[PDB]
């Protein structure tokens, strides 16, 4: 915080405001991350997880009772790209490029055992090139997800997956597929998936669209906290309508990343050999 001038606020996260700022002492322009000790070891483990598709942890700076966290700098979020492109849409190559990149990141992450939780068009960075990075990676291990932000902003609902919905304590890398798998069909539709404002509204949209779980699909999700015997029993949808244009390629492992099974649920380093991605390439973004 010594050796860093704010150059402007960039917004909000969920655990503290976030400025574009530079190191008085080496020039160099990061996203400085400022919230107001098994958190600290937790974080500070972070700085070794690194990824081309991961936003770099640079540096981790607990003084003055506030923890200042160092990420590299990226100009702009996923969310303000959606927005722009609401009237003509992503092109399919892009969102393909972006998938494909974002499941590299996951993959690595997984790989290291470190799970995201929270993954949102607003800690989706891109840059001018064609990449795309997940930003926050391991944050919620270490402090946890609230119901509302620093801000008391809703933290949203709509990308969470339903194990955890359910009740299940112990999440695993699952749940950042369905995630991802989220924000793969509101990219192509240009619509969120599953729009909840509470969570038994996210719930049932989930069950409107996929078709209310049950033991034949989801062993032992009965047995969930959560679960309720009373739960509407909605039919699955056809995915040809949840995702069009989306070709049969792309609805195969939209659909795989959306199973309610976290057991049967794709990894992400499978989903990367899925042949949606035989001729994936890396577009350079038009905004
Ligand atoms: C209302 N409006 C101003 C909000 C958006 O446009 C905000 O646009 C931007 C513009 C640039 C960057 N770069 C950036 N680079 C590195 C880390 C990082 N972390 C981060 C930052 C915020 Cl703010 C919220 C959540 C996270 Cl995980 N952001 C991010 C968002």
């Amino acid at each position: 915080m010594e050796n860093f001038q704010k150059v402007e606020k960039i917004g909000e996260g969920t655990y503290g405001v976030v400025y574009k700022a530079r190191n008085k002492l080496t020039g160099e322009v990061v996203a400085l991350k400022k919230i107001r000790s098994t958190a600290i070891r937790e974080i500070s483990l972070l700085k070794e997880l690194n990824h081309p598709n991961i936003v770099k942890l640079l540096d981790v700076i607990h003084t003055e009772n506030k923890l200042y966290l160092v990420f590299e700098f990226l100009h702009q979020d996923l969310k303000k790209f959606m927005d722009a492109s609401a009237l003509t849409g992503i092109p399919l190559p892009l969102i393909k490029s972006y998938l494909f990149q974002l499941l590299q990141g996951l993959a690595f992450c997984h790989s290291h055992r470190v799970l995201h939780r929270d993954l949102k068009p607003q800690n989706l960075l891109i840059n001018t090139e064609g990449a795309i990075k997940l930003a926050d990676f391991g944050l919620a291990r270490a402090f946890g997800v609230p119901v509302r932000t620093y801000t008391h902003e809703v933290v949203t609902l709509w990308y969470r997956a339903p194990e955890i919905l359910l009740g299940c304590k112990y999440y695993s890398t699952a749940v950042d597929i369905w995630s991802l798998g989220c924000i793969f069909a509101e990219m192509v539709t240009r619509r969120a998936l599953f729009p909840g404002d509470s969570e038994i509204d996210q719930l049932f949209r989930i069950f409107r669209t996929l078709g209310t779980p049950d033991e034949v699909v989801w062993p032992g999700v009965t047995s969930m906290p959560d679960y309720k015997p009373s739960f509407p029993k909605w039919a699955r949808q056809d995915f040809s309508k949840v995702v069009p244009p989306l070709d049969e390629d792309g609805r195969s492992l939209l659909s795989q990343m959306l199973h309610y099974d976290p057991n049967k649920r794709i990894s992400a380093k499978a989903a990367l050999a899925h042949p949606f991605f035989q001729d994936v390439t890396k577009p350079v973004p038009h905004l």
